[PDB]
C-alpha cells in the first residue's frame, strides 16, 4: 500500500485526495483519472523548464500508453498537506517501476485544487525528479509516437 | 497544535524574511535545531543543520544581488502543524544571471512560532551549476577569513 509508512468540508476533499492517491497506486487509466474533472489541466514545474500545460484530451491519450510501459509500479506517499479552507492540497510522493528503458524511479511534489463540490480535482501542478525526466521524457515521447503510427495504420 | 492564525503568521514572517534577504530577517523563524533537507531523496543530499545554515546564508546572500522573491502558492494544514509553498526567484550573481524555483515543505514547533523542519525541491538544472560554484565560493571566503 502507498500510505504504509505514513468550499466543501474537509473530510470530503480528503476523500478525493485519498481516491486520487489510491487510483494512482492502482495504476490504471480509469482508476487514476476518476478524480480528475473534465477540464483538469496538468502543468509541469518548474516554470523555467517551459513544459506546456496539458489538457485532459492529451492526458487521456498519454496515460494508457505510459501505464502500459511501467510494470511493477509502486507508489509511496511521504507527506499530505491539506488546506481545506483554501480547497487545495499538496502531496509528496515517490515511485518505482520497470520500463522498456530500464529501471525507473521518480519523485513528485504535487499541488492540487478541487472543484466547488470537492469531489473532483480541477488543476494539477507538479515538480519531478528532473534527472529522471531528462532521459524518460523523450523516451516516452518516442514510444507514444510509435504507438500512434501503429494504431493509425490499423 | 497552535491555532491556525498563529502558524500562518509564522509562514508570513518566513516568506517576508526571505524577501528581505538578510541573515537575521530570514532566519528569525527558524528554530535553533531547524534542519534543511534537499529533495528528491534520490539525490542523496545530506541534511544541512542549523549551524551550517548560519554559516552559509551570509555568504550566499552576499553573492546574490538584486534578489527578488515571488510566492505562487501557500498550502496550510493547521490541523497537522504543516505547510507547503511554491516560490520562484531571480538575482544577479558573480556567475551570471540566476533563477530558481522552490517547492518547500515546512513543519512548525508546538507553539506555532518557529519552523523546525524544512524539505525543499529546487530547479535541479540551476543547482547543477550553482551548487559547486557556491561551494567553491564559500571555501574561498573561509580561506580569506581564516588568514586574518
Amino acid at each position: 500500500h502507498h500510505s504504509s509508512g505514513l468550499p466543501a468540508p474537509a473530510h470530503v476533499q480528503r476523500a478525493t485526495i485519498d481516491a486520487f492517491l489510491d487510483g494512482w497506486d492502482k495504476w490504471t487509466p480509469e482508476a487514476f483519472l476518476a478524480t480528475w474533472s473534465e477540464d483538469c489541466t496538468q502543468k509541469t514545474l518548474p516554470y523555467s523548464h517551459n513544459v506546456p500545460i496539458r489538457d485532459r484530451a492529451n492526458t487521456n491519450h498519454l496515460f494508457p500508453i505510459l501505464m502500459s510501459i511501467m510494470d511493477n509500479f509502486q507508489l509511496k506517499t511521504h507527506n499530505i498537506v491539506h488546506d481545506a479552507a483554501e480547497n487545495k492540497a499538496a502531496v509528496y510522493c515517490s515511485t518505482t517501476a520497470d520500463t522498456p528503458f530500464g529501471p525507473y524511479t521518480n519523485e513528485h511534489a504535487i499541488f492540487l485544487w478541487f472543484n466547488e463540490a470537492g469531489d473532483k480535482i480541477v488543476k494539477i501542478e507538479e515538480m519531478f525528479d528532473q534527472f529522471t525526466m531528462k532521459d524518460f521524457a523523450p523516451q516516452l515521447e518516442k514510444y507514444a509516437q510509435f504507438i500512434d503510427k501503429k494504431n493509425a495504420r490499423a
